[PDB]
């Protein structure tokens, strides 16, 4: 509800990101000038006065906008717009420090009798580096650049900041000594070349700055030329502190770069595995065409990566289902296996599905194997080859796009009729046996419908009649299950169940294990309406069972005169 | 931290030993010491045994610290043979110790950081979207949920599948269980029903503005709003969506899709970060089937005798109808086995709760069909079950006469026994 | 508490209950199984099923720990085929135990 | 010099021998062994049991640098099943192989 709470801008809102970059640049300057202003100056010269004023104006504007922009409530993870909470957020955290930084501390120091303790308040302005920290957070999160790479860029920025501040503090410690004792300061007693760096407070600012920063940069890499060394006790102590901190920071930098190198990239792992492989091939004097084949294997192995779906299981199963139905399902509708089948069942296949790319020539399943995976061949060709007792591994066929194999070992669970090899890399949509079996139990009508699909391919070269027959025994099994269900539910009287199931399948009279159609037992109940349906279903009314029980005889036995009349009709 | 303390202590001791080696020389040969011949700036440490204690200490420690970082300014340096030998020892030891420091820090940052873990995952996810040519509409969502995974870290727990399923069951019974008892729709059942359906629950989180179950879409995962706020907008034909109620804590949706078997009649969008509990529709329906005895009262708290959405049972009720059906069905499948001849399957159904004395819609018990079909082993296991060999069907056919009429004289002998 | 095998599971490993107790709570249609125990060290489960080629008779869970010496079902079957008479001895010995070992009885 | 197969062992792993000769010492129950050398380069051992389901005829100990091509029982038998007439031909060829070899068992 942004309408109620006006004059509030989004953190991602445009024309504020540009202002964020502008204030980032201004913060970089202020954070890298404040050490210079504090150390090399005991009061800004009149030439550099407008710069300080404009800086404090800019950070005042920064405070003003920090009282307006919205933010994402980390606990709730929604962008809250209420100005009261924005004000509370800023006032409680990150407001006071920045506001204190906005004070014209140099002006206060000059209009305070020139007391140094007021100028020590200039170090508060360094807290404007928080903006650099924020930008580095945003840059790190951004996947475009490596996380550890930014970690070294942030470390480099820390190195530069700390070195520059160390130089400024070192020159400041030089200035703390009275000028009469300037001969006891690291800069006062410096005679690089012929320049005796005497009366150091009267040199160009840039000469003093570079000299101090030179010392700092040299110690940053611990070169220790020794030309610029500490002389006072305060300078010695500061050098101890800076040198220890710089030891730790430089070790951290070396570690970050080392982690970059150690972790490596995908191509590096490929190349090391290839080093292992060329070792193998060179020792075994393998055929060069075969060597090319192995190189192609591993080359295609890293070139085609799909384990992100393993990493996609983190995303909730609803969204995984959405991705599945948006990628695999177009392929699945085309496959004749599920042609004319309930699309919800096919969708459940799509969710239970597994994208895979087996290598060219890599057998999917050996001959006569109980396959635990039903593979959908999509967008490409795969080889199917039947091997028999004579050993003839004749190629059944190239199955081709939008086809399926392995269902023989799932629908009826028979050993794999054809070893299924590959001719070239193609899409395989793996289905675990248990998943397909379970969804078949859920939808026995879709089970019989897969059966009817095999029947639509029955005449065609779907399976060798012998293998197909093992399947039609299982087909008769499921039709018999539906037969007993028809009998039981006709005995029950649920008309919708019979009607939907019958139009689904089992239109003829189904003899149960006693050879009995539902007509007799429905007649026993006096179910004249089911008797009426079954009249419309052409169920034979002279159908004596295995034990010779006529529907007319059974109805006469039951005494349901209306059903007897219908049967006689 | 240990090695940094070692650095501090070794440098302090090295500074003390260095100044001591300065003192071992006679006070006349002080000019041949590191501190005696020290002329830093305009100050000469001439009477180096008479200077202020802290000046001497900070000078020695200046030397020790800079050498520890191998700065080697050269302003302070060993002069004597004692000083030079000690600096050799100190420098050789400090090189190894600094190498250990770098190694320890590098090991720490080679271990990995949760930000790095997320980056790796997200980078590969974006590469998957590129290679798969996915749509942006859901790319935003998938990146959002990866970030959410980081924002909760609930994924260590799924990385803890290694802990045995009993302990995982107990952590589920510690967090899901109080919830699932709190919600009244799922309250009032056997401890089993609750516990198992807890075991299958999976934690998920969703960002504001995400339709998890849209109106008219079959729900395959029954979600529970443990913490957070959801919105159950009824999307009308024109497209306008009116939220009947807001789905907060203790609110279940998608149960209609599993029980009434109706695709969700109201789009459920996300208002805020919600701690949802996925429950597979197949699994929920299965647990009702196993627990139809409790399913009676549970549907009496969701669908039956329930005015929360003013529906008792639009679909056919089965908590008691399919129970009565099932008592006969299970024995019917037993009879199907007796016609088939699968001893183990037959036994497994008897284990399931099948009464082998139950008949069929024609009065024929599994004994009857087993004897007629002549699976003597089937009849023998049924004999161990002691089924009535005298109960007949609706057509005046006793089991002995089944075997007689079917010509099963061996089964006749078994029945006579 | 590391349930090894439950009733109905296809048996592929004969596990010898060595040092450490072993629950082997038999399954019951109550849905809460039962409380029968299979003792501890110097015991065995998965044997019987493998011999009779049936699936796991009941649920078996670890009481506190069990140094199970895994035996592959095909390998054990090869032994019983090759030691036919000795294989019979096992079943005979089992019935001998079964009369007091109601767990298997 | 490494004992690999011992007598009376149900071997699920036959071996094809490539380099160096062996010793098919049929361990004599008296205490010594037959000392029969097992032919090495381009020969084999540990297979007769797999061939005809007898116990391991002799104790074989690697005598020279041996590189072998150990073959599993399970898959070898499965391949026999797939290539039946070929498998029977291998059975016959094994008989012919040891007809002139005059092997003890």
């Amino acid at each position: 509800g942004h309408n109620d709470y006006k004059y509030i801008i989004h953190p991602k809102n445009r024309w504020y990101k540009a202002w964020e970059m502008f204030i980032l640049v201004w913060a970089i300057y202020s954070s890298l000038f404040t050490p210079m202003e504090f150390g090399f100056f005991r009061g800004l010269p009149e030439r550099l006065f407008v710069l300080d004023i404009v800086g404090q104006i800019a950070f005042l504007v920064d405070i003003v906008l920090q009282f307006f922009v919205a933010y994402r409530d980390t606990q709730t993870y929604r962008t809250v717009y209420k100005p009261t909470r924005i004000a509370f957020r800023y006032l409680k955290s990150h407001f006071l420090m920045d506001f204190i930084g906005c004070f014209p501390w140099d002006l206060i120091y000059k209009a305070s009798g020139k007391h140094e303790l007021v100028r020590y308040l200039l170090w508060i302005r360094l807290f404007r580096v928080r903006k650099v920290v924020e930008f580095f957070q945003r840059l790190e999160k951004d996947t475009r650049i490596n996380y550890l790479f930014t970690r070294i860029l942030k470390l480099l920025f820390v190195e530069v900041y700390c070195t520059h501040t160390a130089a400024c503090i070192f020159y400041y410690l030089a200035t703390t000594l009275p000028p009469e004792n300037e001969g006891y300061t690291w800069i006062g007693s410096l005679k690089l070349g012929d320049y005796s760096y005497e009366n150091f407070r009267e040199i160009d600012l840039w000469k003093r700055y570079t000299t101090a920063l030179y010392f700092a940069i040299v110690t940053m890499a611990t070169v220790g030329y020794g030309d610029i060394h500490a002389v006072n006790l305060r300078e010695m102590i500061f050098v101890m502190i800076y040198v220890s901190f710089d030891m730790v920071l430089g070790a951290y930098l070396i570690g970050n770069i080392t982690a970059l190198i150690v972790k490596g990239s995908n191509t590096e792992r490929f190349r090391d595995k290839m080093n292992d492989l060329i070792s193998f091939m060179n020792r075994k004097k393998l055929g060069r065409d075969l060597r090319s084949q192995i190189t192609g294997h591993v080359r295609l192995q890293y070139d085609s990566h799909y384990t992100d779906t393993v990493m996609l299981q983190d995303i909730p199963a609803s969204i995984r289902a959405k991705i599945a139905q948006l990628l695999y399902l177009p392929y699945i509708k085309k496959v004749p296996l599920f042609k004319g089948c309930s699309t919800e069942f096919i969708n459940q296949i799509v969710i239970r599905l597994h994208e895979e790319y087996f290598l060219p020539g890599e057998v999917i399943t050996e001959q006569g194997n109980v396959v635990d995976h039903l593979y959908f061949v999509c967008e490409g060709l795969l080889e199917a080859l039947v091997t028999k007792t004579d050993g003839s591994e004749e190629s059944v066929t190239l199955l081709g796009p939008h086809t399926s194999f392995g269902d023989i070992s799932i629908i009826c669970n028979i050993s794999q009729p054809f070893t299924v090899r590959v001719c070239e890399l193609c899409h395989l949509l793996r289905l675990d046996k248990q998943s397909f079996s379970n969804i078949l139990e859920i939808y026995f009508h879709d089970g019989r419908t897969i059966l009817n699909n095999i029947m639509e391919e029955k005449e065609s070269n779907d399976r060798i009649k012998k293998l197909e027959s093992d399947i039609v025994i299982h087909i008769g099994k499921q039709e018999a299950e539906l037969a007993l269900k028809v009998n039981s539910a006709a005995f029950q009287g649920d008309f919708y169940q019979l009607k939907s199931l019958i139009r689904s399948g089992a239109d003829p009279n189904k003899t149960d294990y006693d050879g009995r159609s539902p007509l007799h037992l429905a007649a026993c109940r006096g179910y004249e309406d089911i008797t009426l349906f079954l009249i419309q279903e052409g169920v034979d009314v002279n159908l004596k069972d295995k034990f010779g029980h006529t529907p007319l005889f059974e109805a006469v036995k039951a005494g349901q005169e209306g059903v007897i009349g219908l049967l006689v009709k």
